[PDB]
């Protein structure tokens, strides 16, 4: 199928990745870079963000989720209902607003598009309504984090999909902070997409530090699987 062979060209091996984030919340200005490689055809990505602006104001994992579902793994079963490399190499736009349980949100917006050999996210963050002593700006989230089910659904009207999950982020007393997720994306260029039956990734996410790394930073590595239609 020419159209899955597409996208399985731009992702049937290894593919360097870029990430550049600008964001303010509650007015604490921040920027952060990353770069790192995806392999889709393993569902994998390994990264390593830099905070480039000093510390960063929020805990770094309330960004994970902000910082690829095009390196998702679609099971050959399941390729038609991969949009996310449909959309490539023009790409697509991803959009959410995060409603953190009894605190504040974020409301993001990127780009995620092939620059070159590059695959390219490109986000501007807004972070609003934040109690000052809560888990974000309180620093109170574990450097961790959890396994989750994403359950993807065509939005067609839009000629995209929507996207909605609850992250829990562990509190170091067994308490968690939620996450609410509403997540938008809709294609950049005119082209083709595959607007996918309702299915869902499943992924998992490992938090690490570069012992020698003395920027604030974090490594991240995912491994995401589609799965959903039998």
């Amino acid at each position: 199928d020419p159209m899955v062979s597409k996208g399985e060209e731009l992702f049937t091996g290894v593919v360097p990745i870029l990430v550049e984030l600008d964001g303010d919340v509650n007015g604490h200005k921040f920027s952060v870079s990353g770069e790192g490689e995806g392999d889709a055809t393993y569902g994998k990505l390994t990264l390593k963000f830099i905070c480039t602006t000093g510390k960063l104001p929020v805990p770094w994992p309330t960004l994970v989720t902000t910082f690829l579902m095009c390196f998702a793994r679609y099971p050959d079963h399941m390729k038609q209902h991969d949009f996310f490399k449909s959309a490539m190499p023009e790409g697509y736009v991803q959009e959410r607003t995060i409603f953190f349980k009894d605190d504040g949100n974020y409301k993001t917006r990127a780009e995620v598009k092939f620059e070159g050999d590059t695959l390219v996210n490109r986000i501007e963050l807004k972070g609003i309504d934040f109690k000052e002593d809560g888990n974000i700006l309180g620093h109170k989230l574990e450097y961790n984090y959890n396994s989750h089910n994403v359950y993807i659904m065509a939005d067609k009207q839009k000629n995209g999909i929507k996207v909605n999950f609850k992250i829990r982020h562990n509190i170091e007393d067994g308490s968690v902070q939620l996450a609410d997720h509403y997540q938008q994306n809709t294609p950049i260029g005119d082209g083709p997409v595959l607007l996918p039956d309702n299915h869902y990734l499943s992924y998992q996410s490992a938090l690490s530090k570069d012992p020698n790394e003395k920027r604030d930073h974090m490594v991240l590595l995912e491994f995401v699987t589609a799965a959903g239609i039998t």
